[PDB]
DNA sequence: AATTCGCAGTTCGCG
DNA sequence: CGCGAACTGCGAA
């Protein structure tokens, strides 16, 4: 099993290192033969003698062009001829590529920005994370001494905790009477002891929660003060810290540093992303939080260090438990994309698709398009029409069926061969013509993207068949993860087409896809209304809710089945309308906001305040309780009673403040805000006392009595003291509870004042 | 750093 | 000095 690749430099030449885990044993394969290269396209071949002579400087060392070779590849499915330019060292290409491009005889250059080690995985057909290998895993966490107004890592680490399959332990340098605490005398001995534990356990994976941006940097700065060689790497090296523009990321060579924080943030939508919140969300059991002020107080008073140790022990143990949950999923993604678990677990959607496409393009001798420069990026910010959204017939409905397309956008890409290499390609026998926008797509041969999509959707079906017949539960679960990653990959091509930073950007493909989608969905609505008597209540992009007014449940279901038989004999290719479910009642609030209840009693809510992080729990919990009264019992008087009780509970100050918190994410540097909302105003108070407010930070505030602007009265919930602070019951009634229930109960005759 | 389509709370500036 | 626009955030698909 391949884990990662990198390269070192020996006597001026690059040496690829392949980190493997084969049959329980860690190994390093070296490859000294791979040469870095990019491609150039010339106005004329004789200019190759001119370009061969171009040189550059790499702080001191003079960079030349090692060797050139003419090659023939396809660019967008068309044959082209370029010059492959080899170099002795990978760091030669950034120092020289701009000089070769700026030549008047060089038209452009291609594949000039592929990192050497990832280039190696692609060119050599290697795939990380394949085969029967258990990785040994170890999670860890630190606890520090914090005082407000000090630099980063001015204060010592107090505890390093770790957990794996054999338990959890805490290393600390005061006496704590707990069986899982090991005591040493100094912070230096504690860090050294933790070095030894990692070197002794020799894990394949190190799991942190936000180690990319706190734990490793803290350890780095302490190890510098204390004079410690921080040698975590299997090759004896120190953690390698790398800037990914805004934040940081940390490699441990020979190991996989699995940081849960970017993984969880990309995988699940939660109101906050504290370790305690993530654990309760994934596992359903509470984790108590101990705050920095308590940790410092306990350390300097020496009182209640047991509580700090237990908190530290639990940090590692839930971090390990979350590692076990999410690592296999990310391993399959790494195996699917063809890049390291380290890389993919920190990659956006667009980067993931692109690395997939670069490997597939290599295997088909397709020269890759370039990322856009500034001129081209500007040109690319024209938008296009999206999915169809019917304005709903607002209110309460009985006996609803939801009908929709099985994978509308990938079905359109497959069926109509929507690809930039088929777009308006002249001289074919057969084309499909996108409605409204007019783009022609050749059908004589499968496009690059359509072919990959077809392969993907077919592999997913073989896996599902293989899961149902396989007898090995670990194989079945890995298979499950792989077909899930494939579904997500396949559903990413559409958005990638319209992504201006994409190498394979194609506004025409993307707007063709949505145009075909609007055609298919609206023709279907028209047919079910005019030929089958249905009333279509609401519809968004690829599906719609419908009923027969005044028909019983079993009529609606059967007439829907018949319509499906009718419409699917008219839908071309892979387009298929499916019976997704029957809902006994549904309430449609606005476009993109509704709730339905199925015959079993389960309620599904979309877009409503219930699903949002920036609404208080008391609002959400109250709206949810209203929706049960209506959907489940059809009981409007109960719904009104529920809201009357809640506004009174707030008015007499008996709602717990924990249900009053509002969560809003900071989305940028704070000086780039043109207008200061309440959450920006709280984040400015906090940042003015040394707390870091990078983008992605979730402000958790509560609104206090007094008045003026909401921002003048907002404080972090951590700062809320129920003996010097009174929350604004009028704000939570007039601006939170009633605004979420009013748009629903307006359908029965109630106004906000009948609800107080 | 996937897309467009959409709702709504806060704040501020203007007749 | 109420109101609309602007900014802002987070949803659906």
């Amino acid at each position: 099993m391949i884990l990662d690749t990198d390269y070192i430099t020996e006597d001026g030449k690059p040496v690829i290192r392949i980190f493997k885990k084969e049959n329980g044993e860690f190994k390093i394969e070296y490859d000294r033969t791979f040469e870095p290269y990019f491609y150039a396209l010339l106005k004329d071949d004789s200019a190759i003698e001119e370009v061969k002579k171009i040189t550059a400087e790499r702080h001191g060392t003079v960079v030349t062009v090692k060797r050139v070779e003419k090659v023939q590849k396809k660019f967008l499915g068309r044959p082209v001829e370029v010059w492959k330019l080899y170099f002795t060292h990978p760091q030669d290409v950034p120092a020289i590529r701009d000089k070769i491009r700026e030549h008047p005889a060089v038209i452009d250059i291609y594949e000039y920005d592929i990192p050497f080690a990832k280039r190696y995985l692609i060119d050599k057909g290697l795939v990380p994370m394949e085969g029967d290998e258990e990785l040994k895993m170890l999670a860890f966490a630190i606890a520090t001494l914090y005082h407000e107004g000090e630099e980063f890592a001015e204060g010592p680490i107090l505890m390093i905790s770790y957990a794996d399959e054999e338990g959890a332990r805490v290393i600390t340098w005061k006496n704590v009477d707990l069986p899982y605490v090991d005591v040493v005398s100094t912070e230096r001995e504690m860090i050294k002891r933790f070095l030894r534990v990692v070197k002794e356990k020799d894990p394949d994976v190190l799991i942190t929660y936000n180690g990319d941006n706190f734990d490793f940097a803290y350890l780095k700065k302490r190890c510098e003060k204390l004079g410690i060689n921080f040698a975590l790497g299997r090759d004896g090296s120190e953690p390698k810290i790398q800037r990914m523009g805004d934040r940081f990321a940390v490699e441990v060579k020979g190991r996989i540093h699995f940081d849960l924080y970017p993984v969880i943030r990309r995988t699940i939508n939660l109101p906050t992303y504290t370790l305690e919140a993530v654990y309760e969300a994934v596992f359903g059991q509470p984790k108590e939080k101990v705050y920095a002020e308590e940790i410092t107080t306990a350390w300097e008073t020496g009182e209640n260090l047991e509580r700090v140790a237990r908190y530290s022990m639990e940090d590692a143990k839930v971090t390990y438990e979350l590692g076990k949950e999410f690592l296999p999923m990310e391993a399959q993604l790494s195996r699917l994309i063809g890049q390291s678990l380290w890389d993919v677990s920190r990659s956006s959607t667009g980067n993931l698709v692109e690395w997939f496409l670069l490997r597939k393009a290599y295997e088909r001798n397709e020269l890759a398009p370039n990322k856009p420069d500034e001129k081209e990026l500007a040109r690319r910010r024209q938008s296009y029409e999206g999915g169809y959204v019917k304005e709903p017939e607002r209110g309460l409905w009985e006996n609803i069926v939801y009908l929709d397309f099985r994978s509308l956008y990938p079905s359109i890409i497959i069926t109509h061969n929507v690809s930039p290499d088929t777009l308006n390609r002249e001289g074919c026998k057969e084309y499909d013509v996108a409605p409204q926008v007019g783009h022609r797509f050749c059908k004589d041969f499968p496009g690059f993207i359509p072919s990959l999509l077809g392969d993907l959707l077919e592999e997913r079906q073989k896996i599902k068949k293989k899961m149902k017949a396989t007898i090995d539960p670990i194989e079945r679960k890995l298979l499950d993860y792989r077909q899930r990653r494939i579904k997500i990959l396949a559903n990413s091509y559409y958005g990638y087409y319209g992504y201006a930073r994409a190498r394979w950007y194609c506004k025409e493909c993307a707007e063709s896809v949505t145009a075909w989608g609007r055609e298919y969905i609206t023709m279907t609505i028209k047919e079910i209304e005019e030929k089958y008597g249905f009333k279509v209540i609401y519809s968004d992009t690829d599906g719609f809710f419908a009923t027969i007014p005044g028909a019983d449940a079993e009529t609606v279901k059967k007439k829907a089945m018949e319509f499906l038989k009718y419409i699917n004999a008219k839908l071309p290719g892979a387009l298929e309308l499916e019976y997704e479910g029957f809902y006994k009642r549904g309430f449609f609030v606005t476009k993109k906001k509704y709730a339905v209840i199925d015959e079993e009693g389960k309620i599904t809510t979309r877009g409503l305040e219930i699903v949002r992080r920036d609404w208080s729990e008391i609002a959400k919990e109250t709206q949810a309780r209203v929706l049960e009264a209506l959907l489940k019992d059809g009981d409007v008087e109960k719904a009104v009673r529920i809201v009357k009780e809640v506004t009174e509970k707030l008015s007499k100050y008996e709602v717990p403040p924990e249900k009053l918190v509002i969560h809003i994410q900071i989305t940028r540097d704070l000086k780039d805000y043109k207008a200061t909302g309440p959450h920006v105003a709280v984040a400015k108070r906090l940042a003015a006392r040394g707390v870091k407010i990078r983008p992605g930070t979730v402000i958790s505030y509560i609104v206090l009595k007094g008045s003026g602007r909401i921002g003048d009265r907002a404080i972090p919930f951590d700062e809320f003291d129920p003996t010097k602070h009174k929350y604004d019951a009028e704000y939570y009634i007039e601006n939170q509870v009633l605004p979420a229930v009013e748009r629903i109960l307006r359908a029965f005759g109630y106004r906000k004042e009948d609800l107080r």
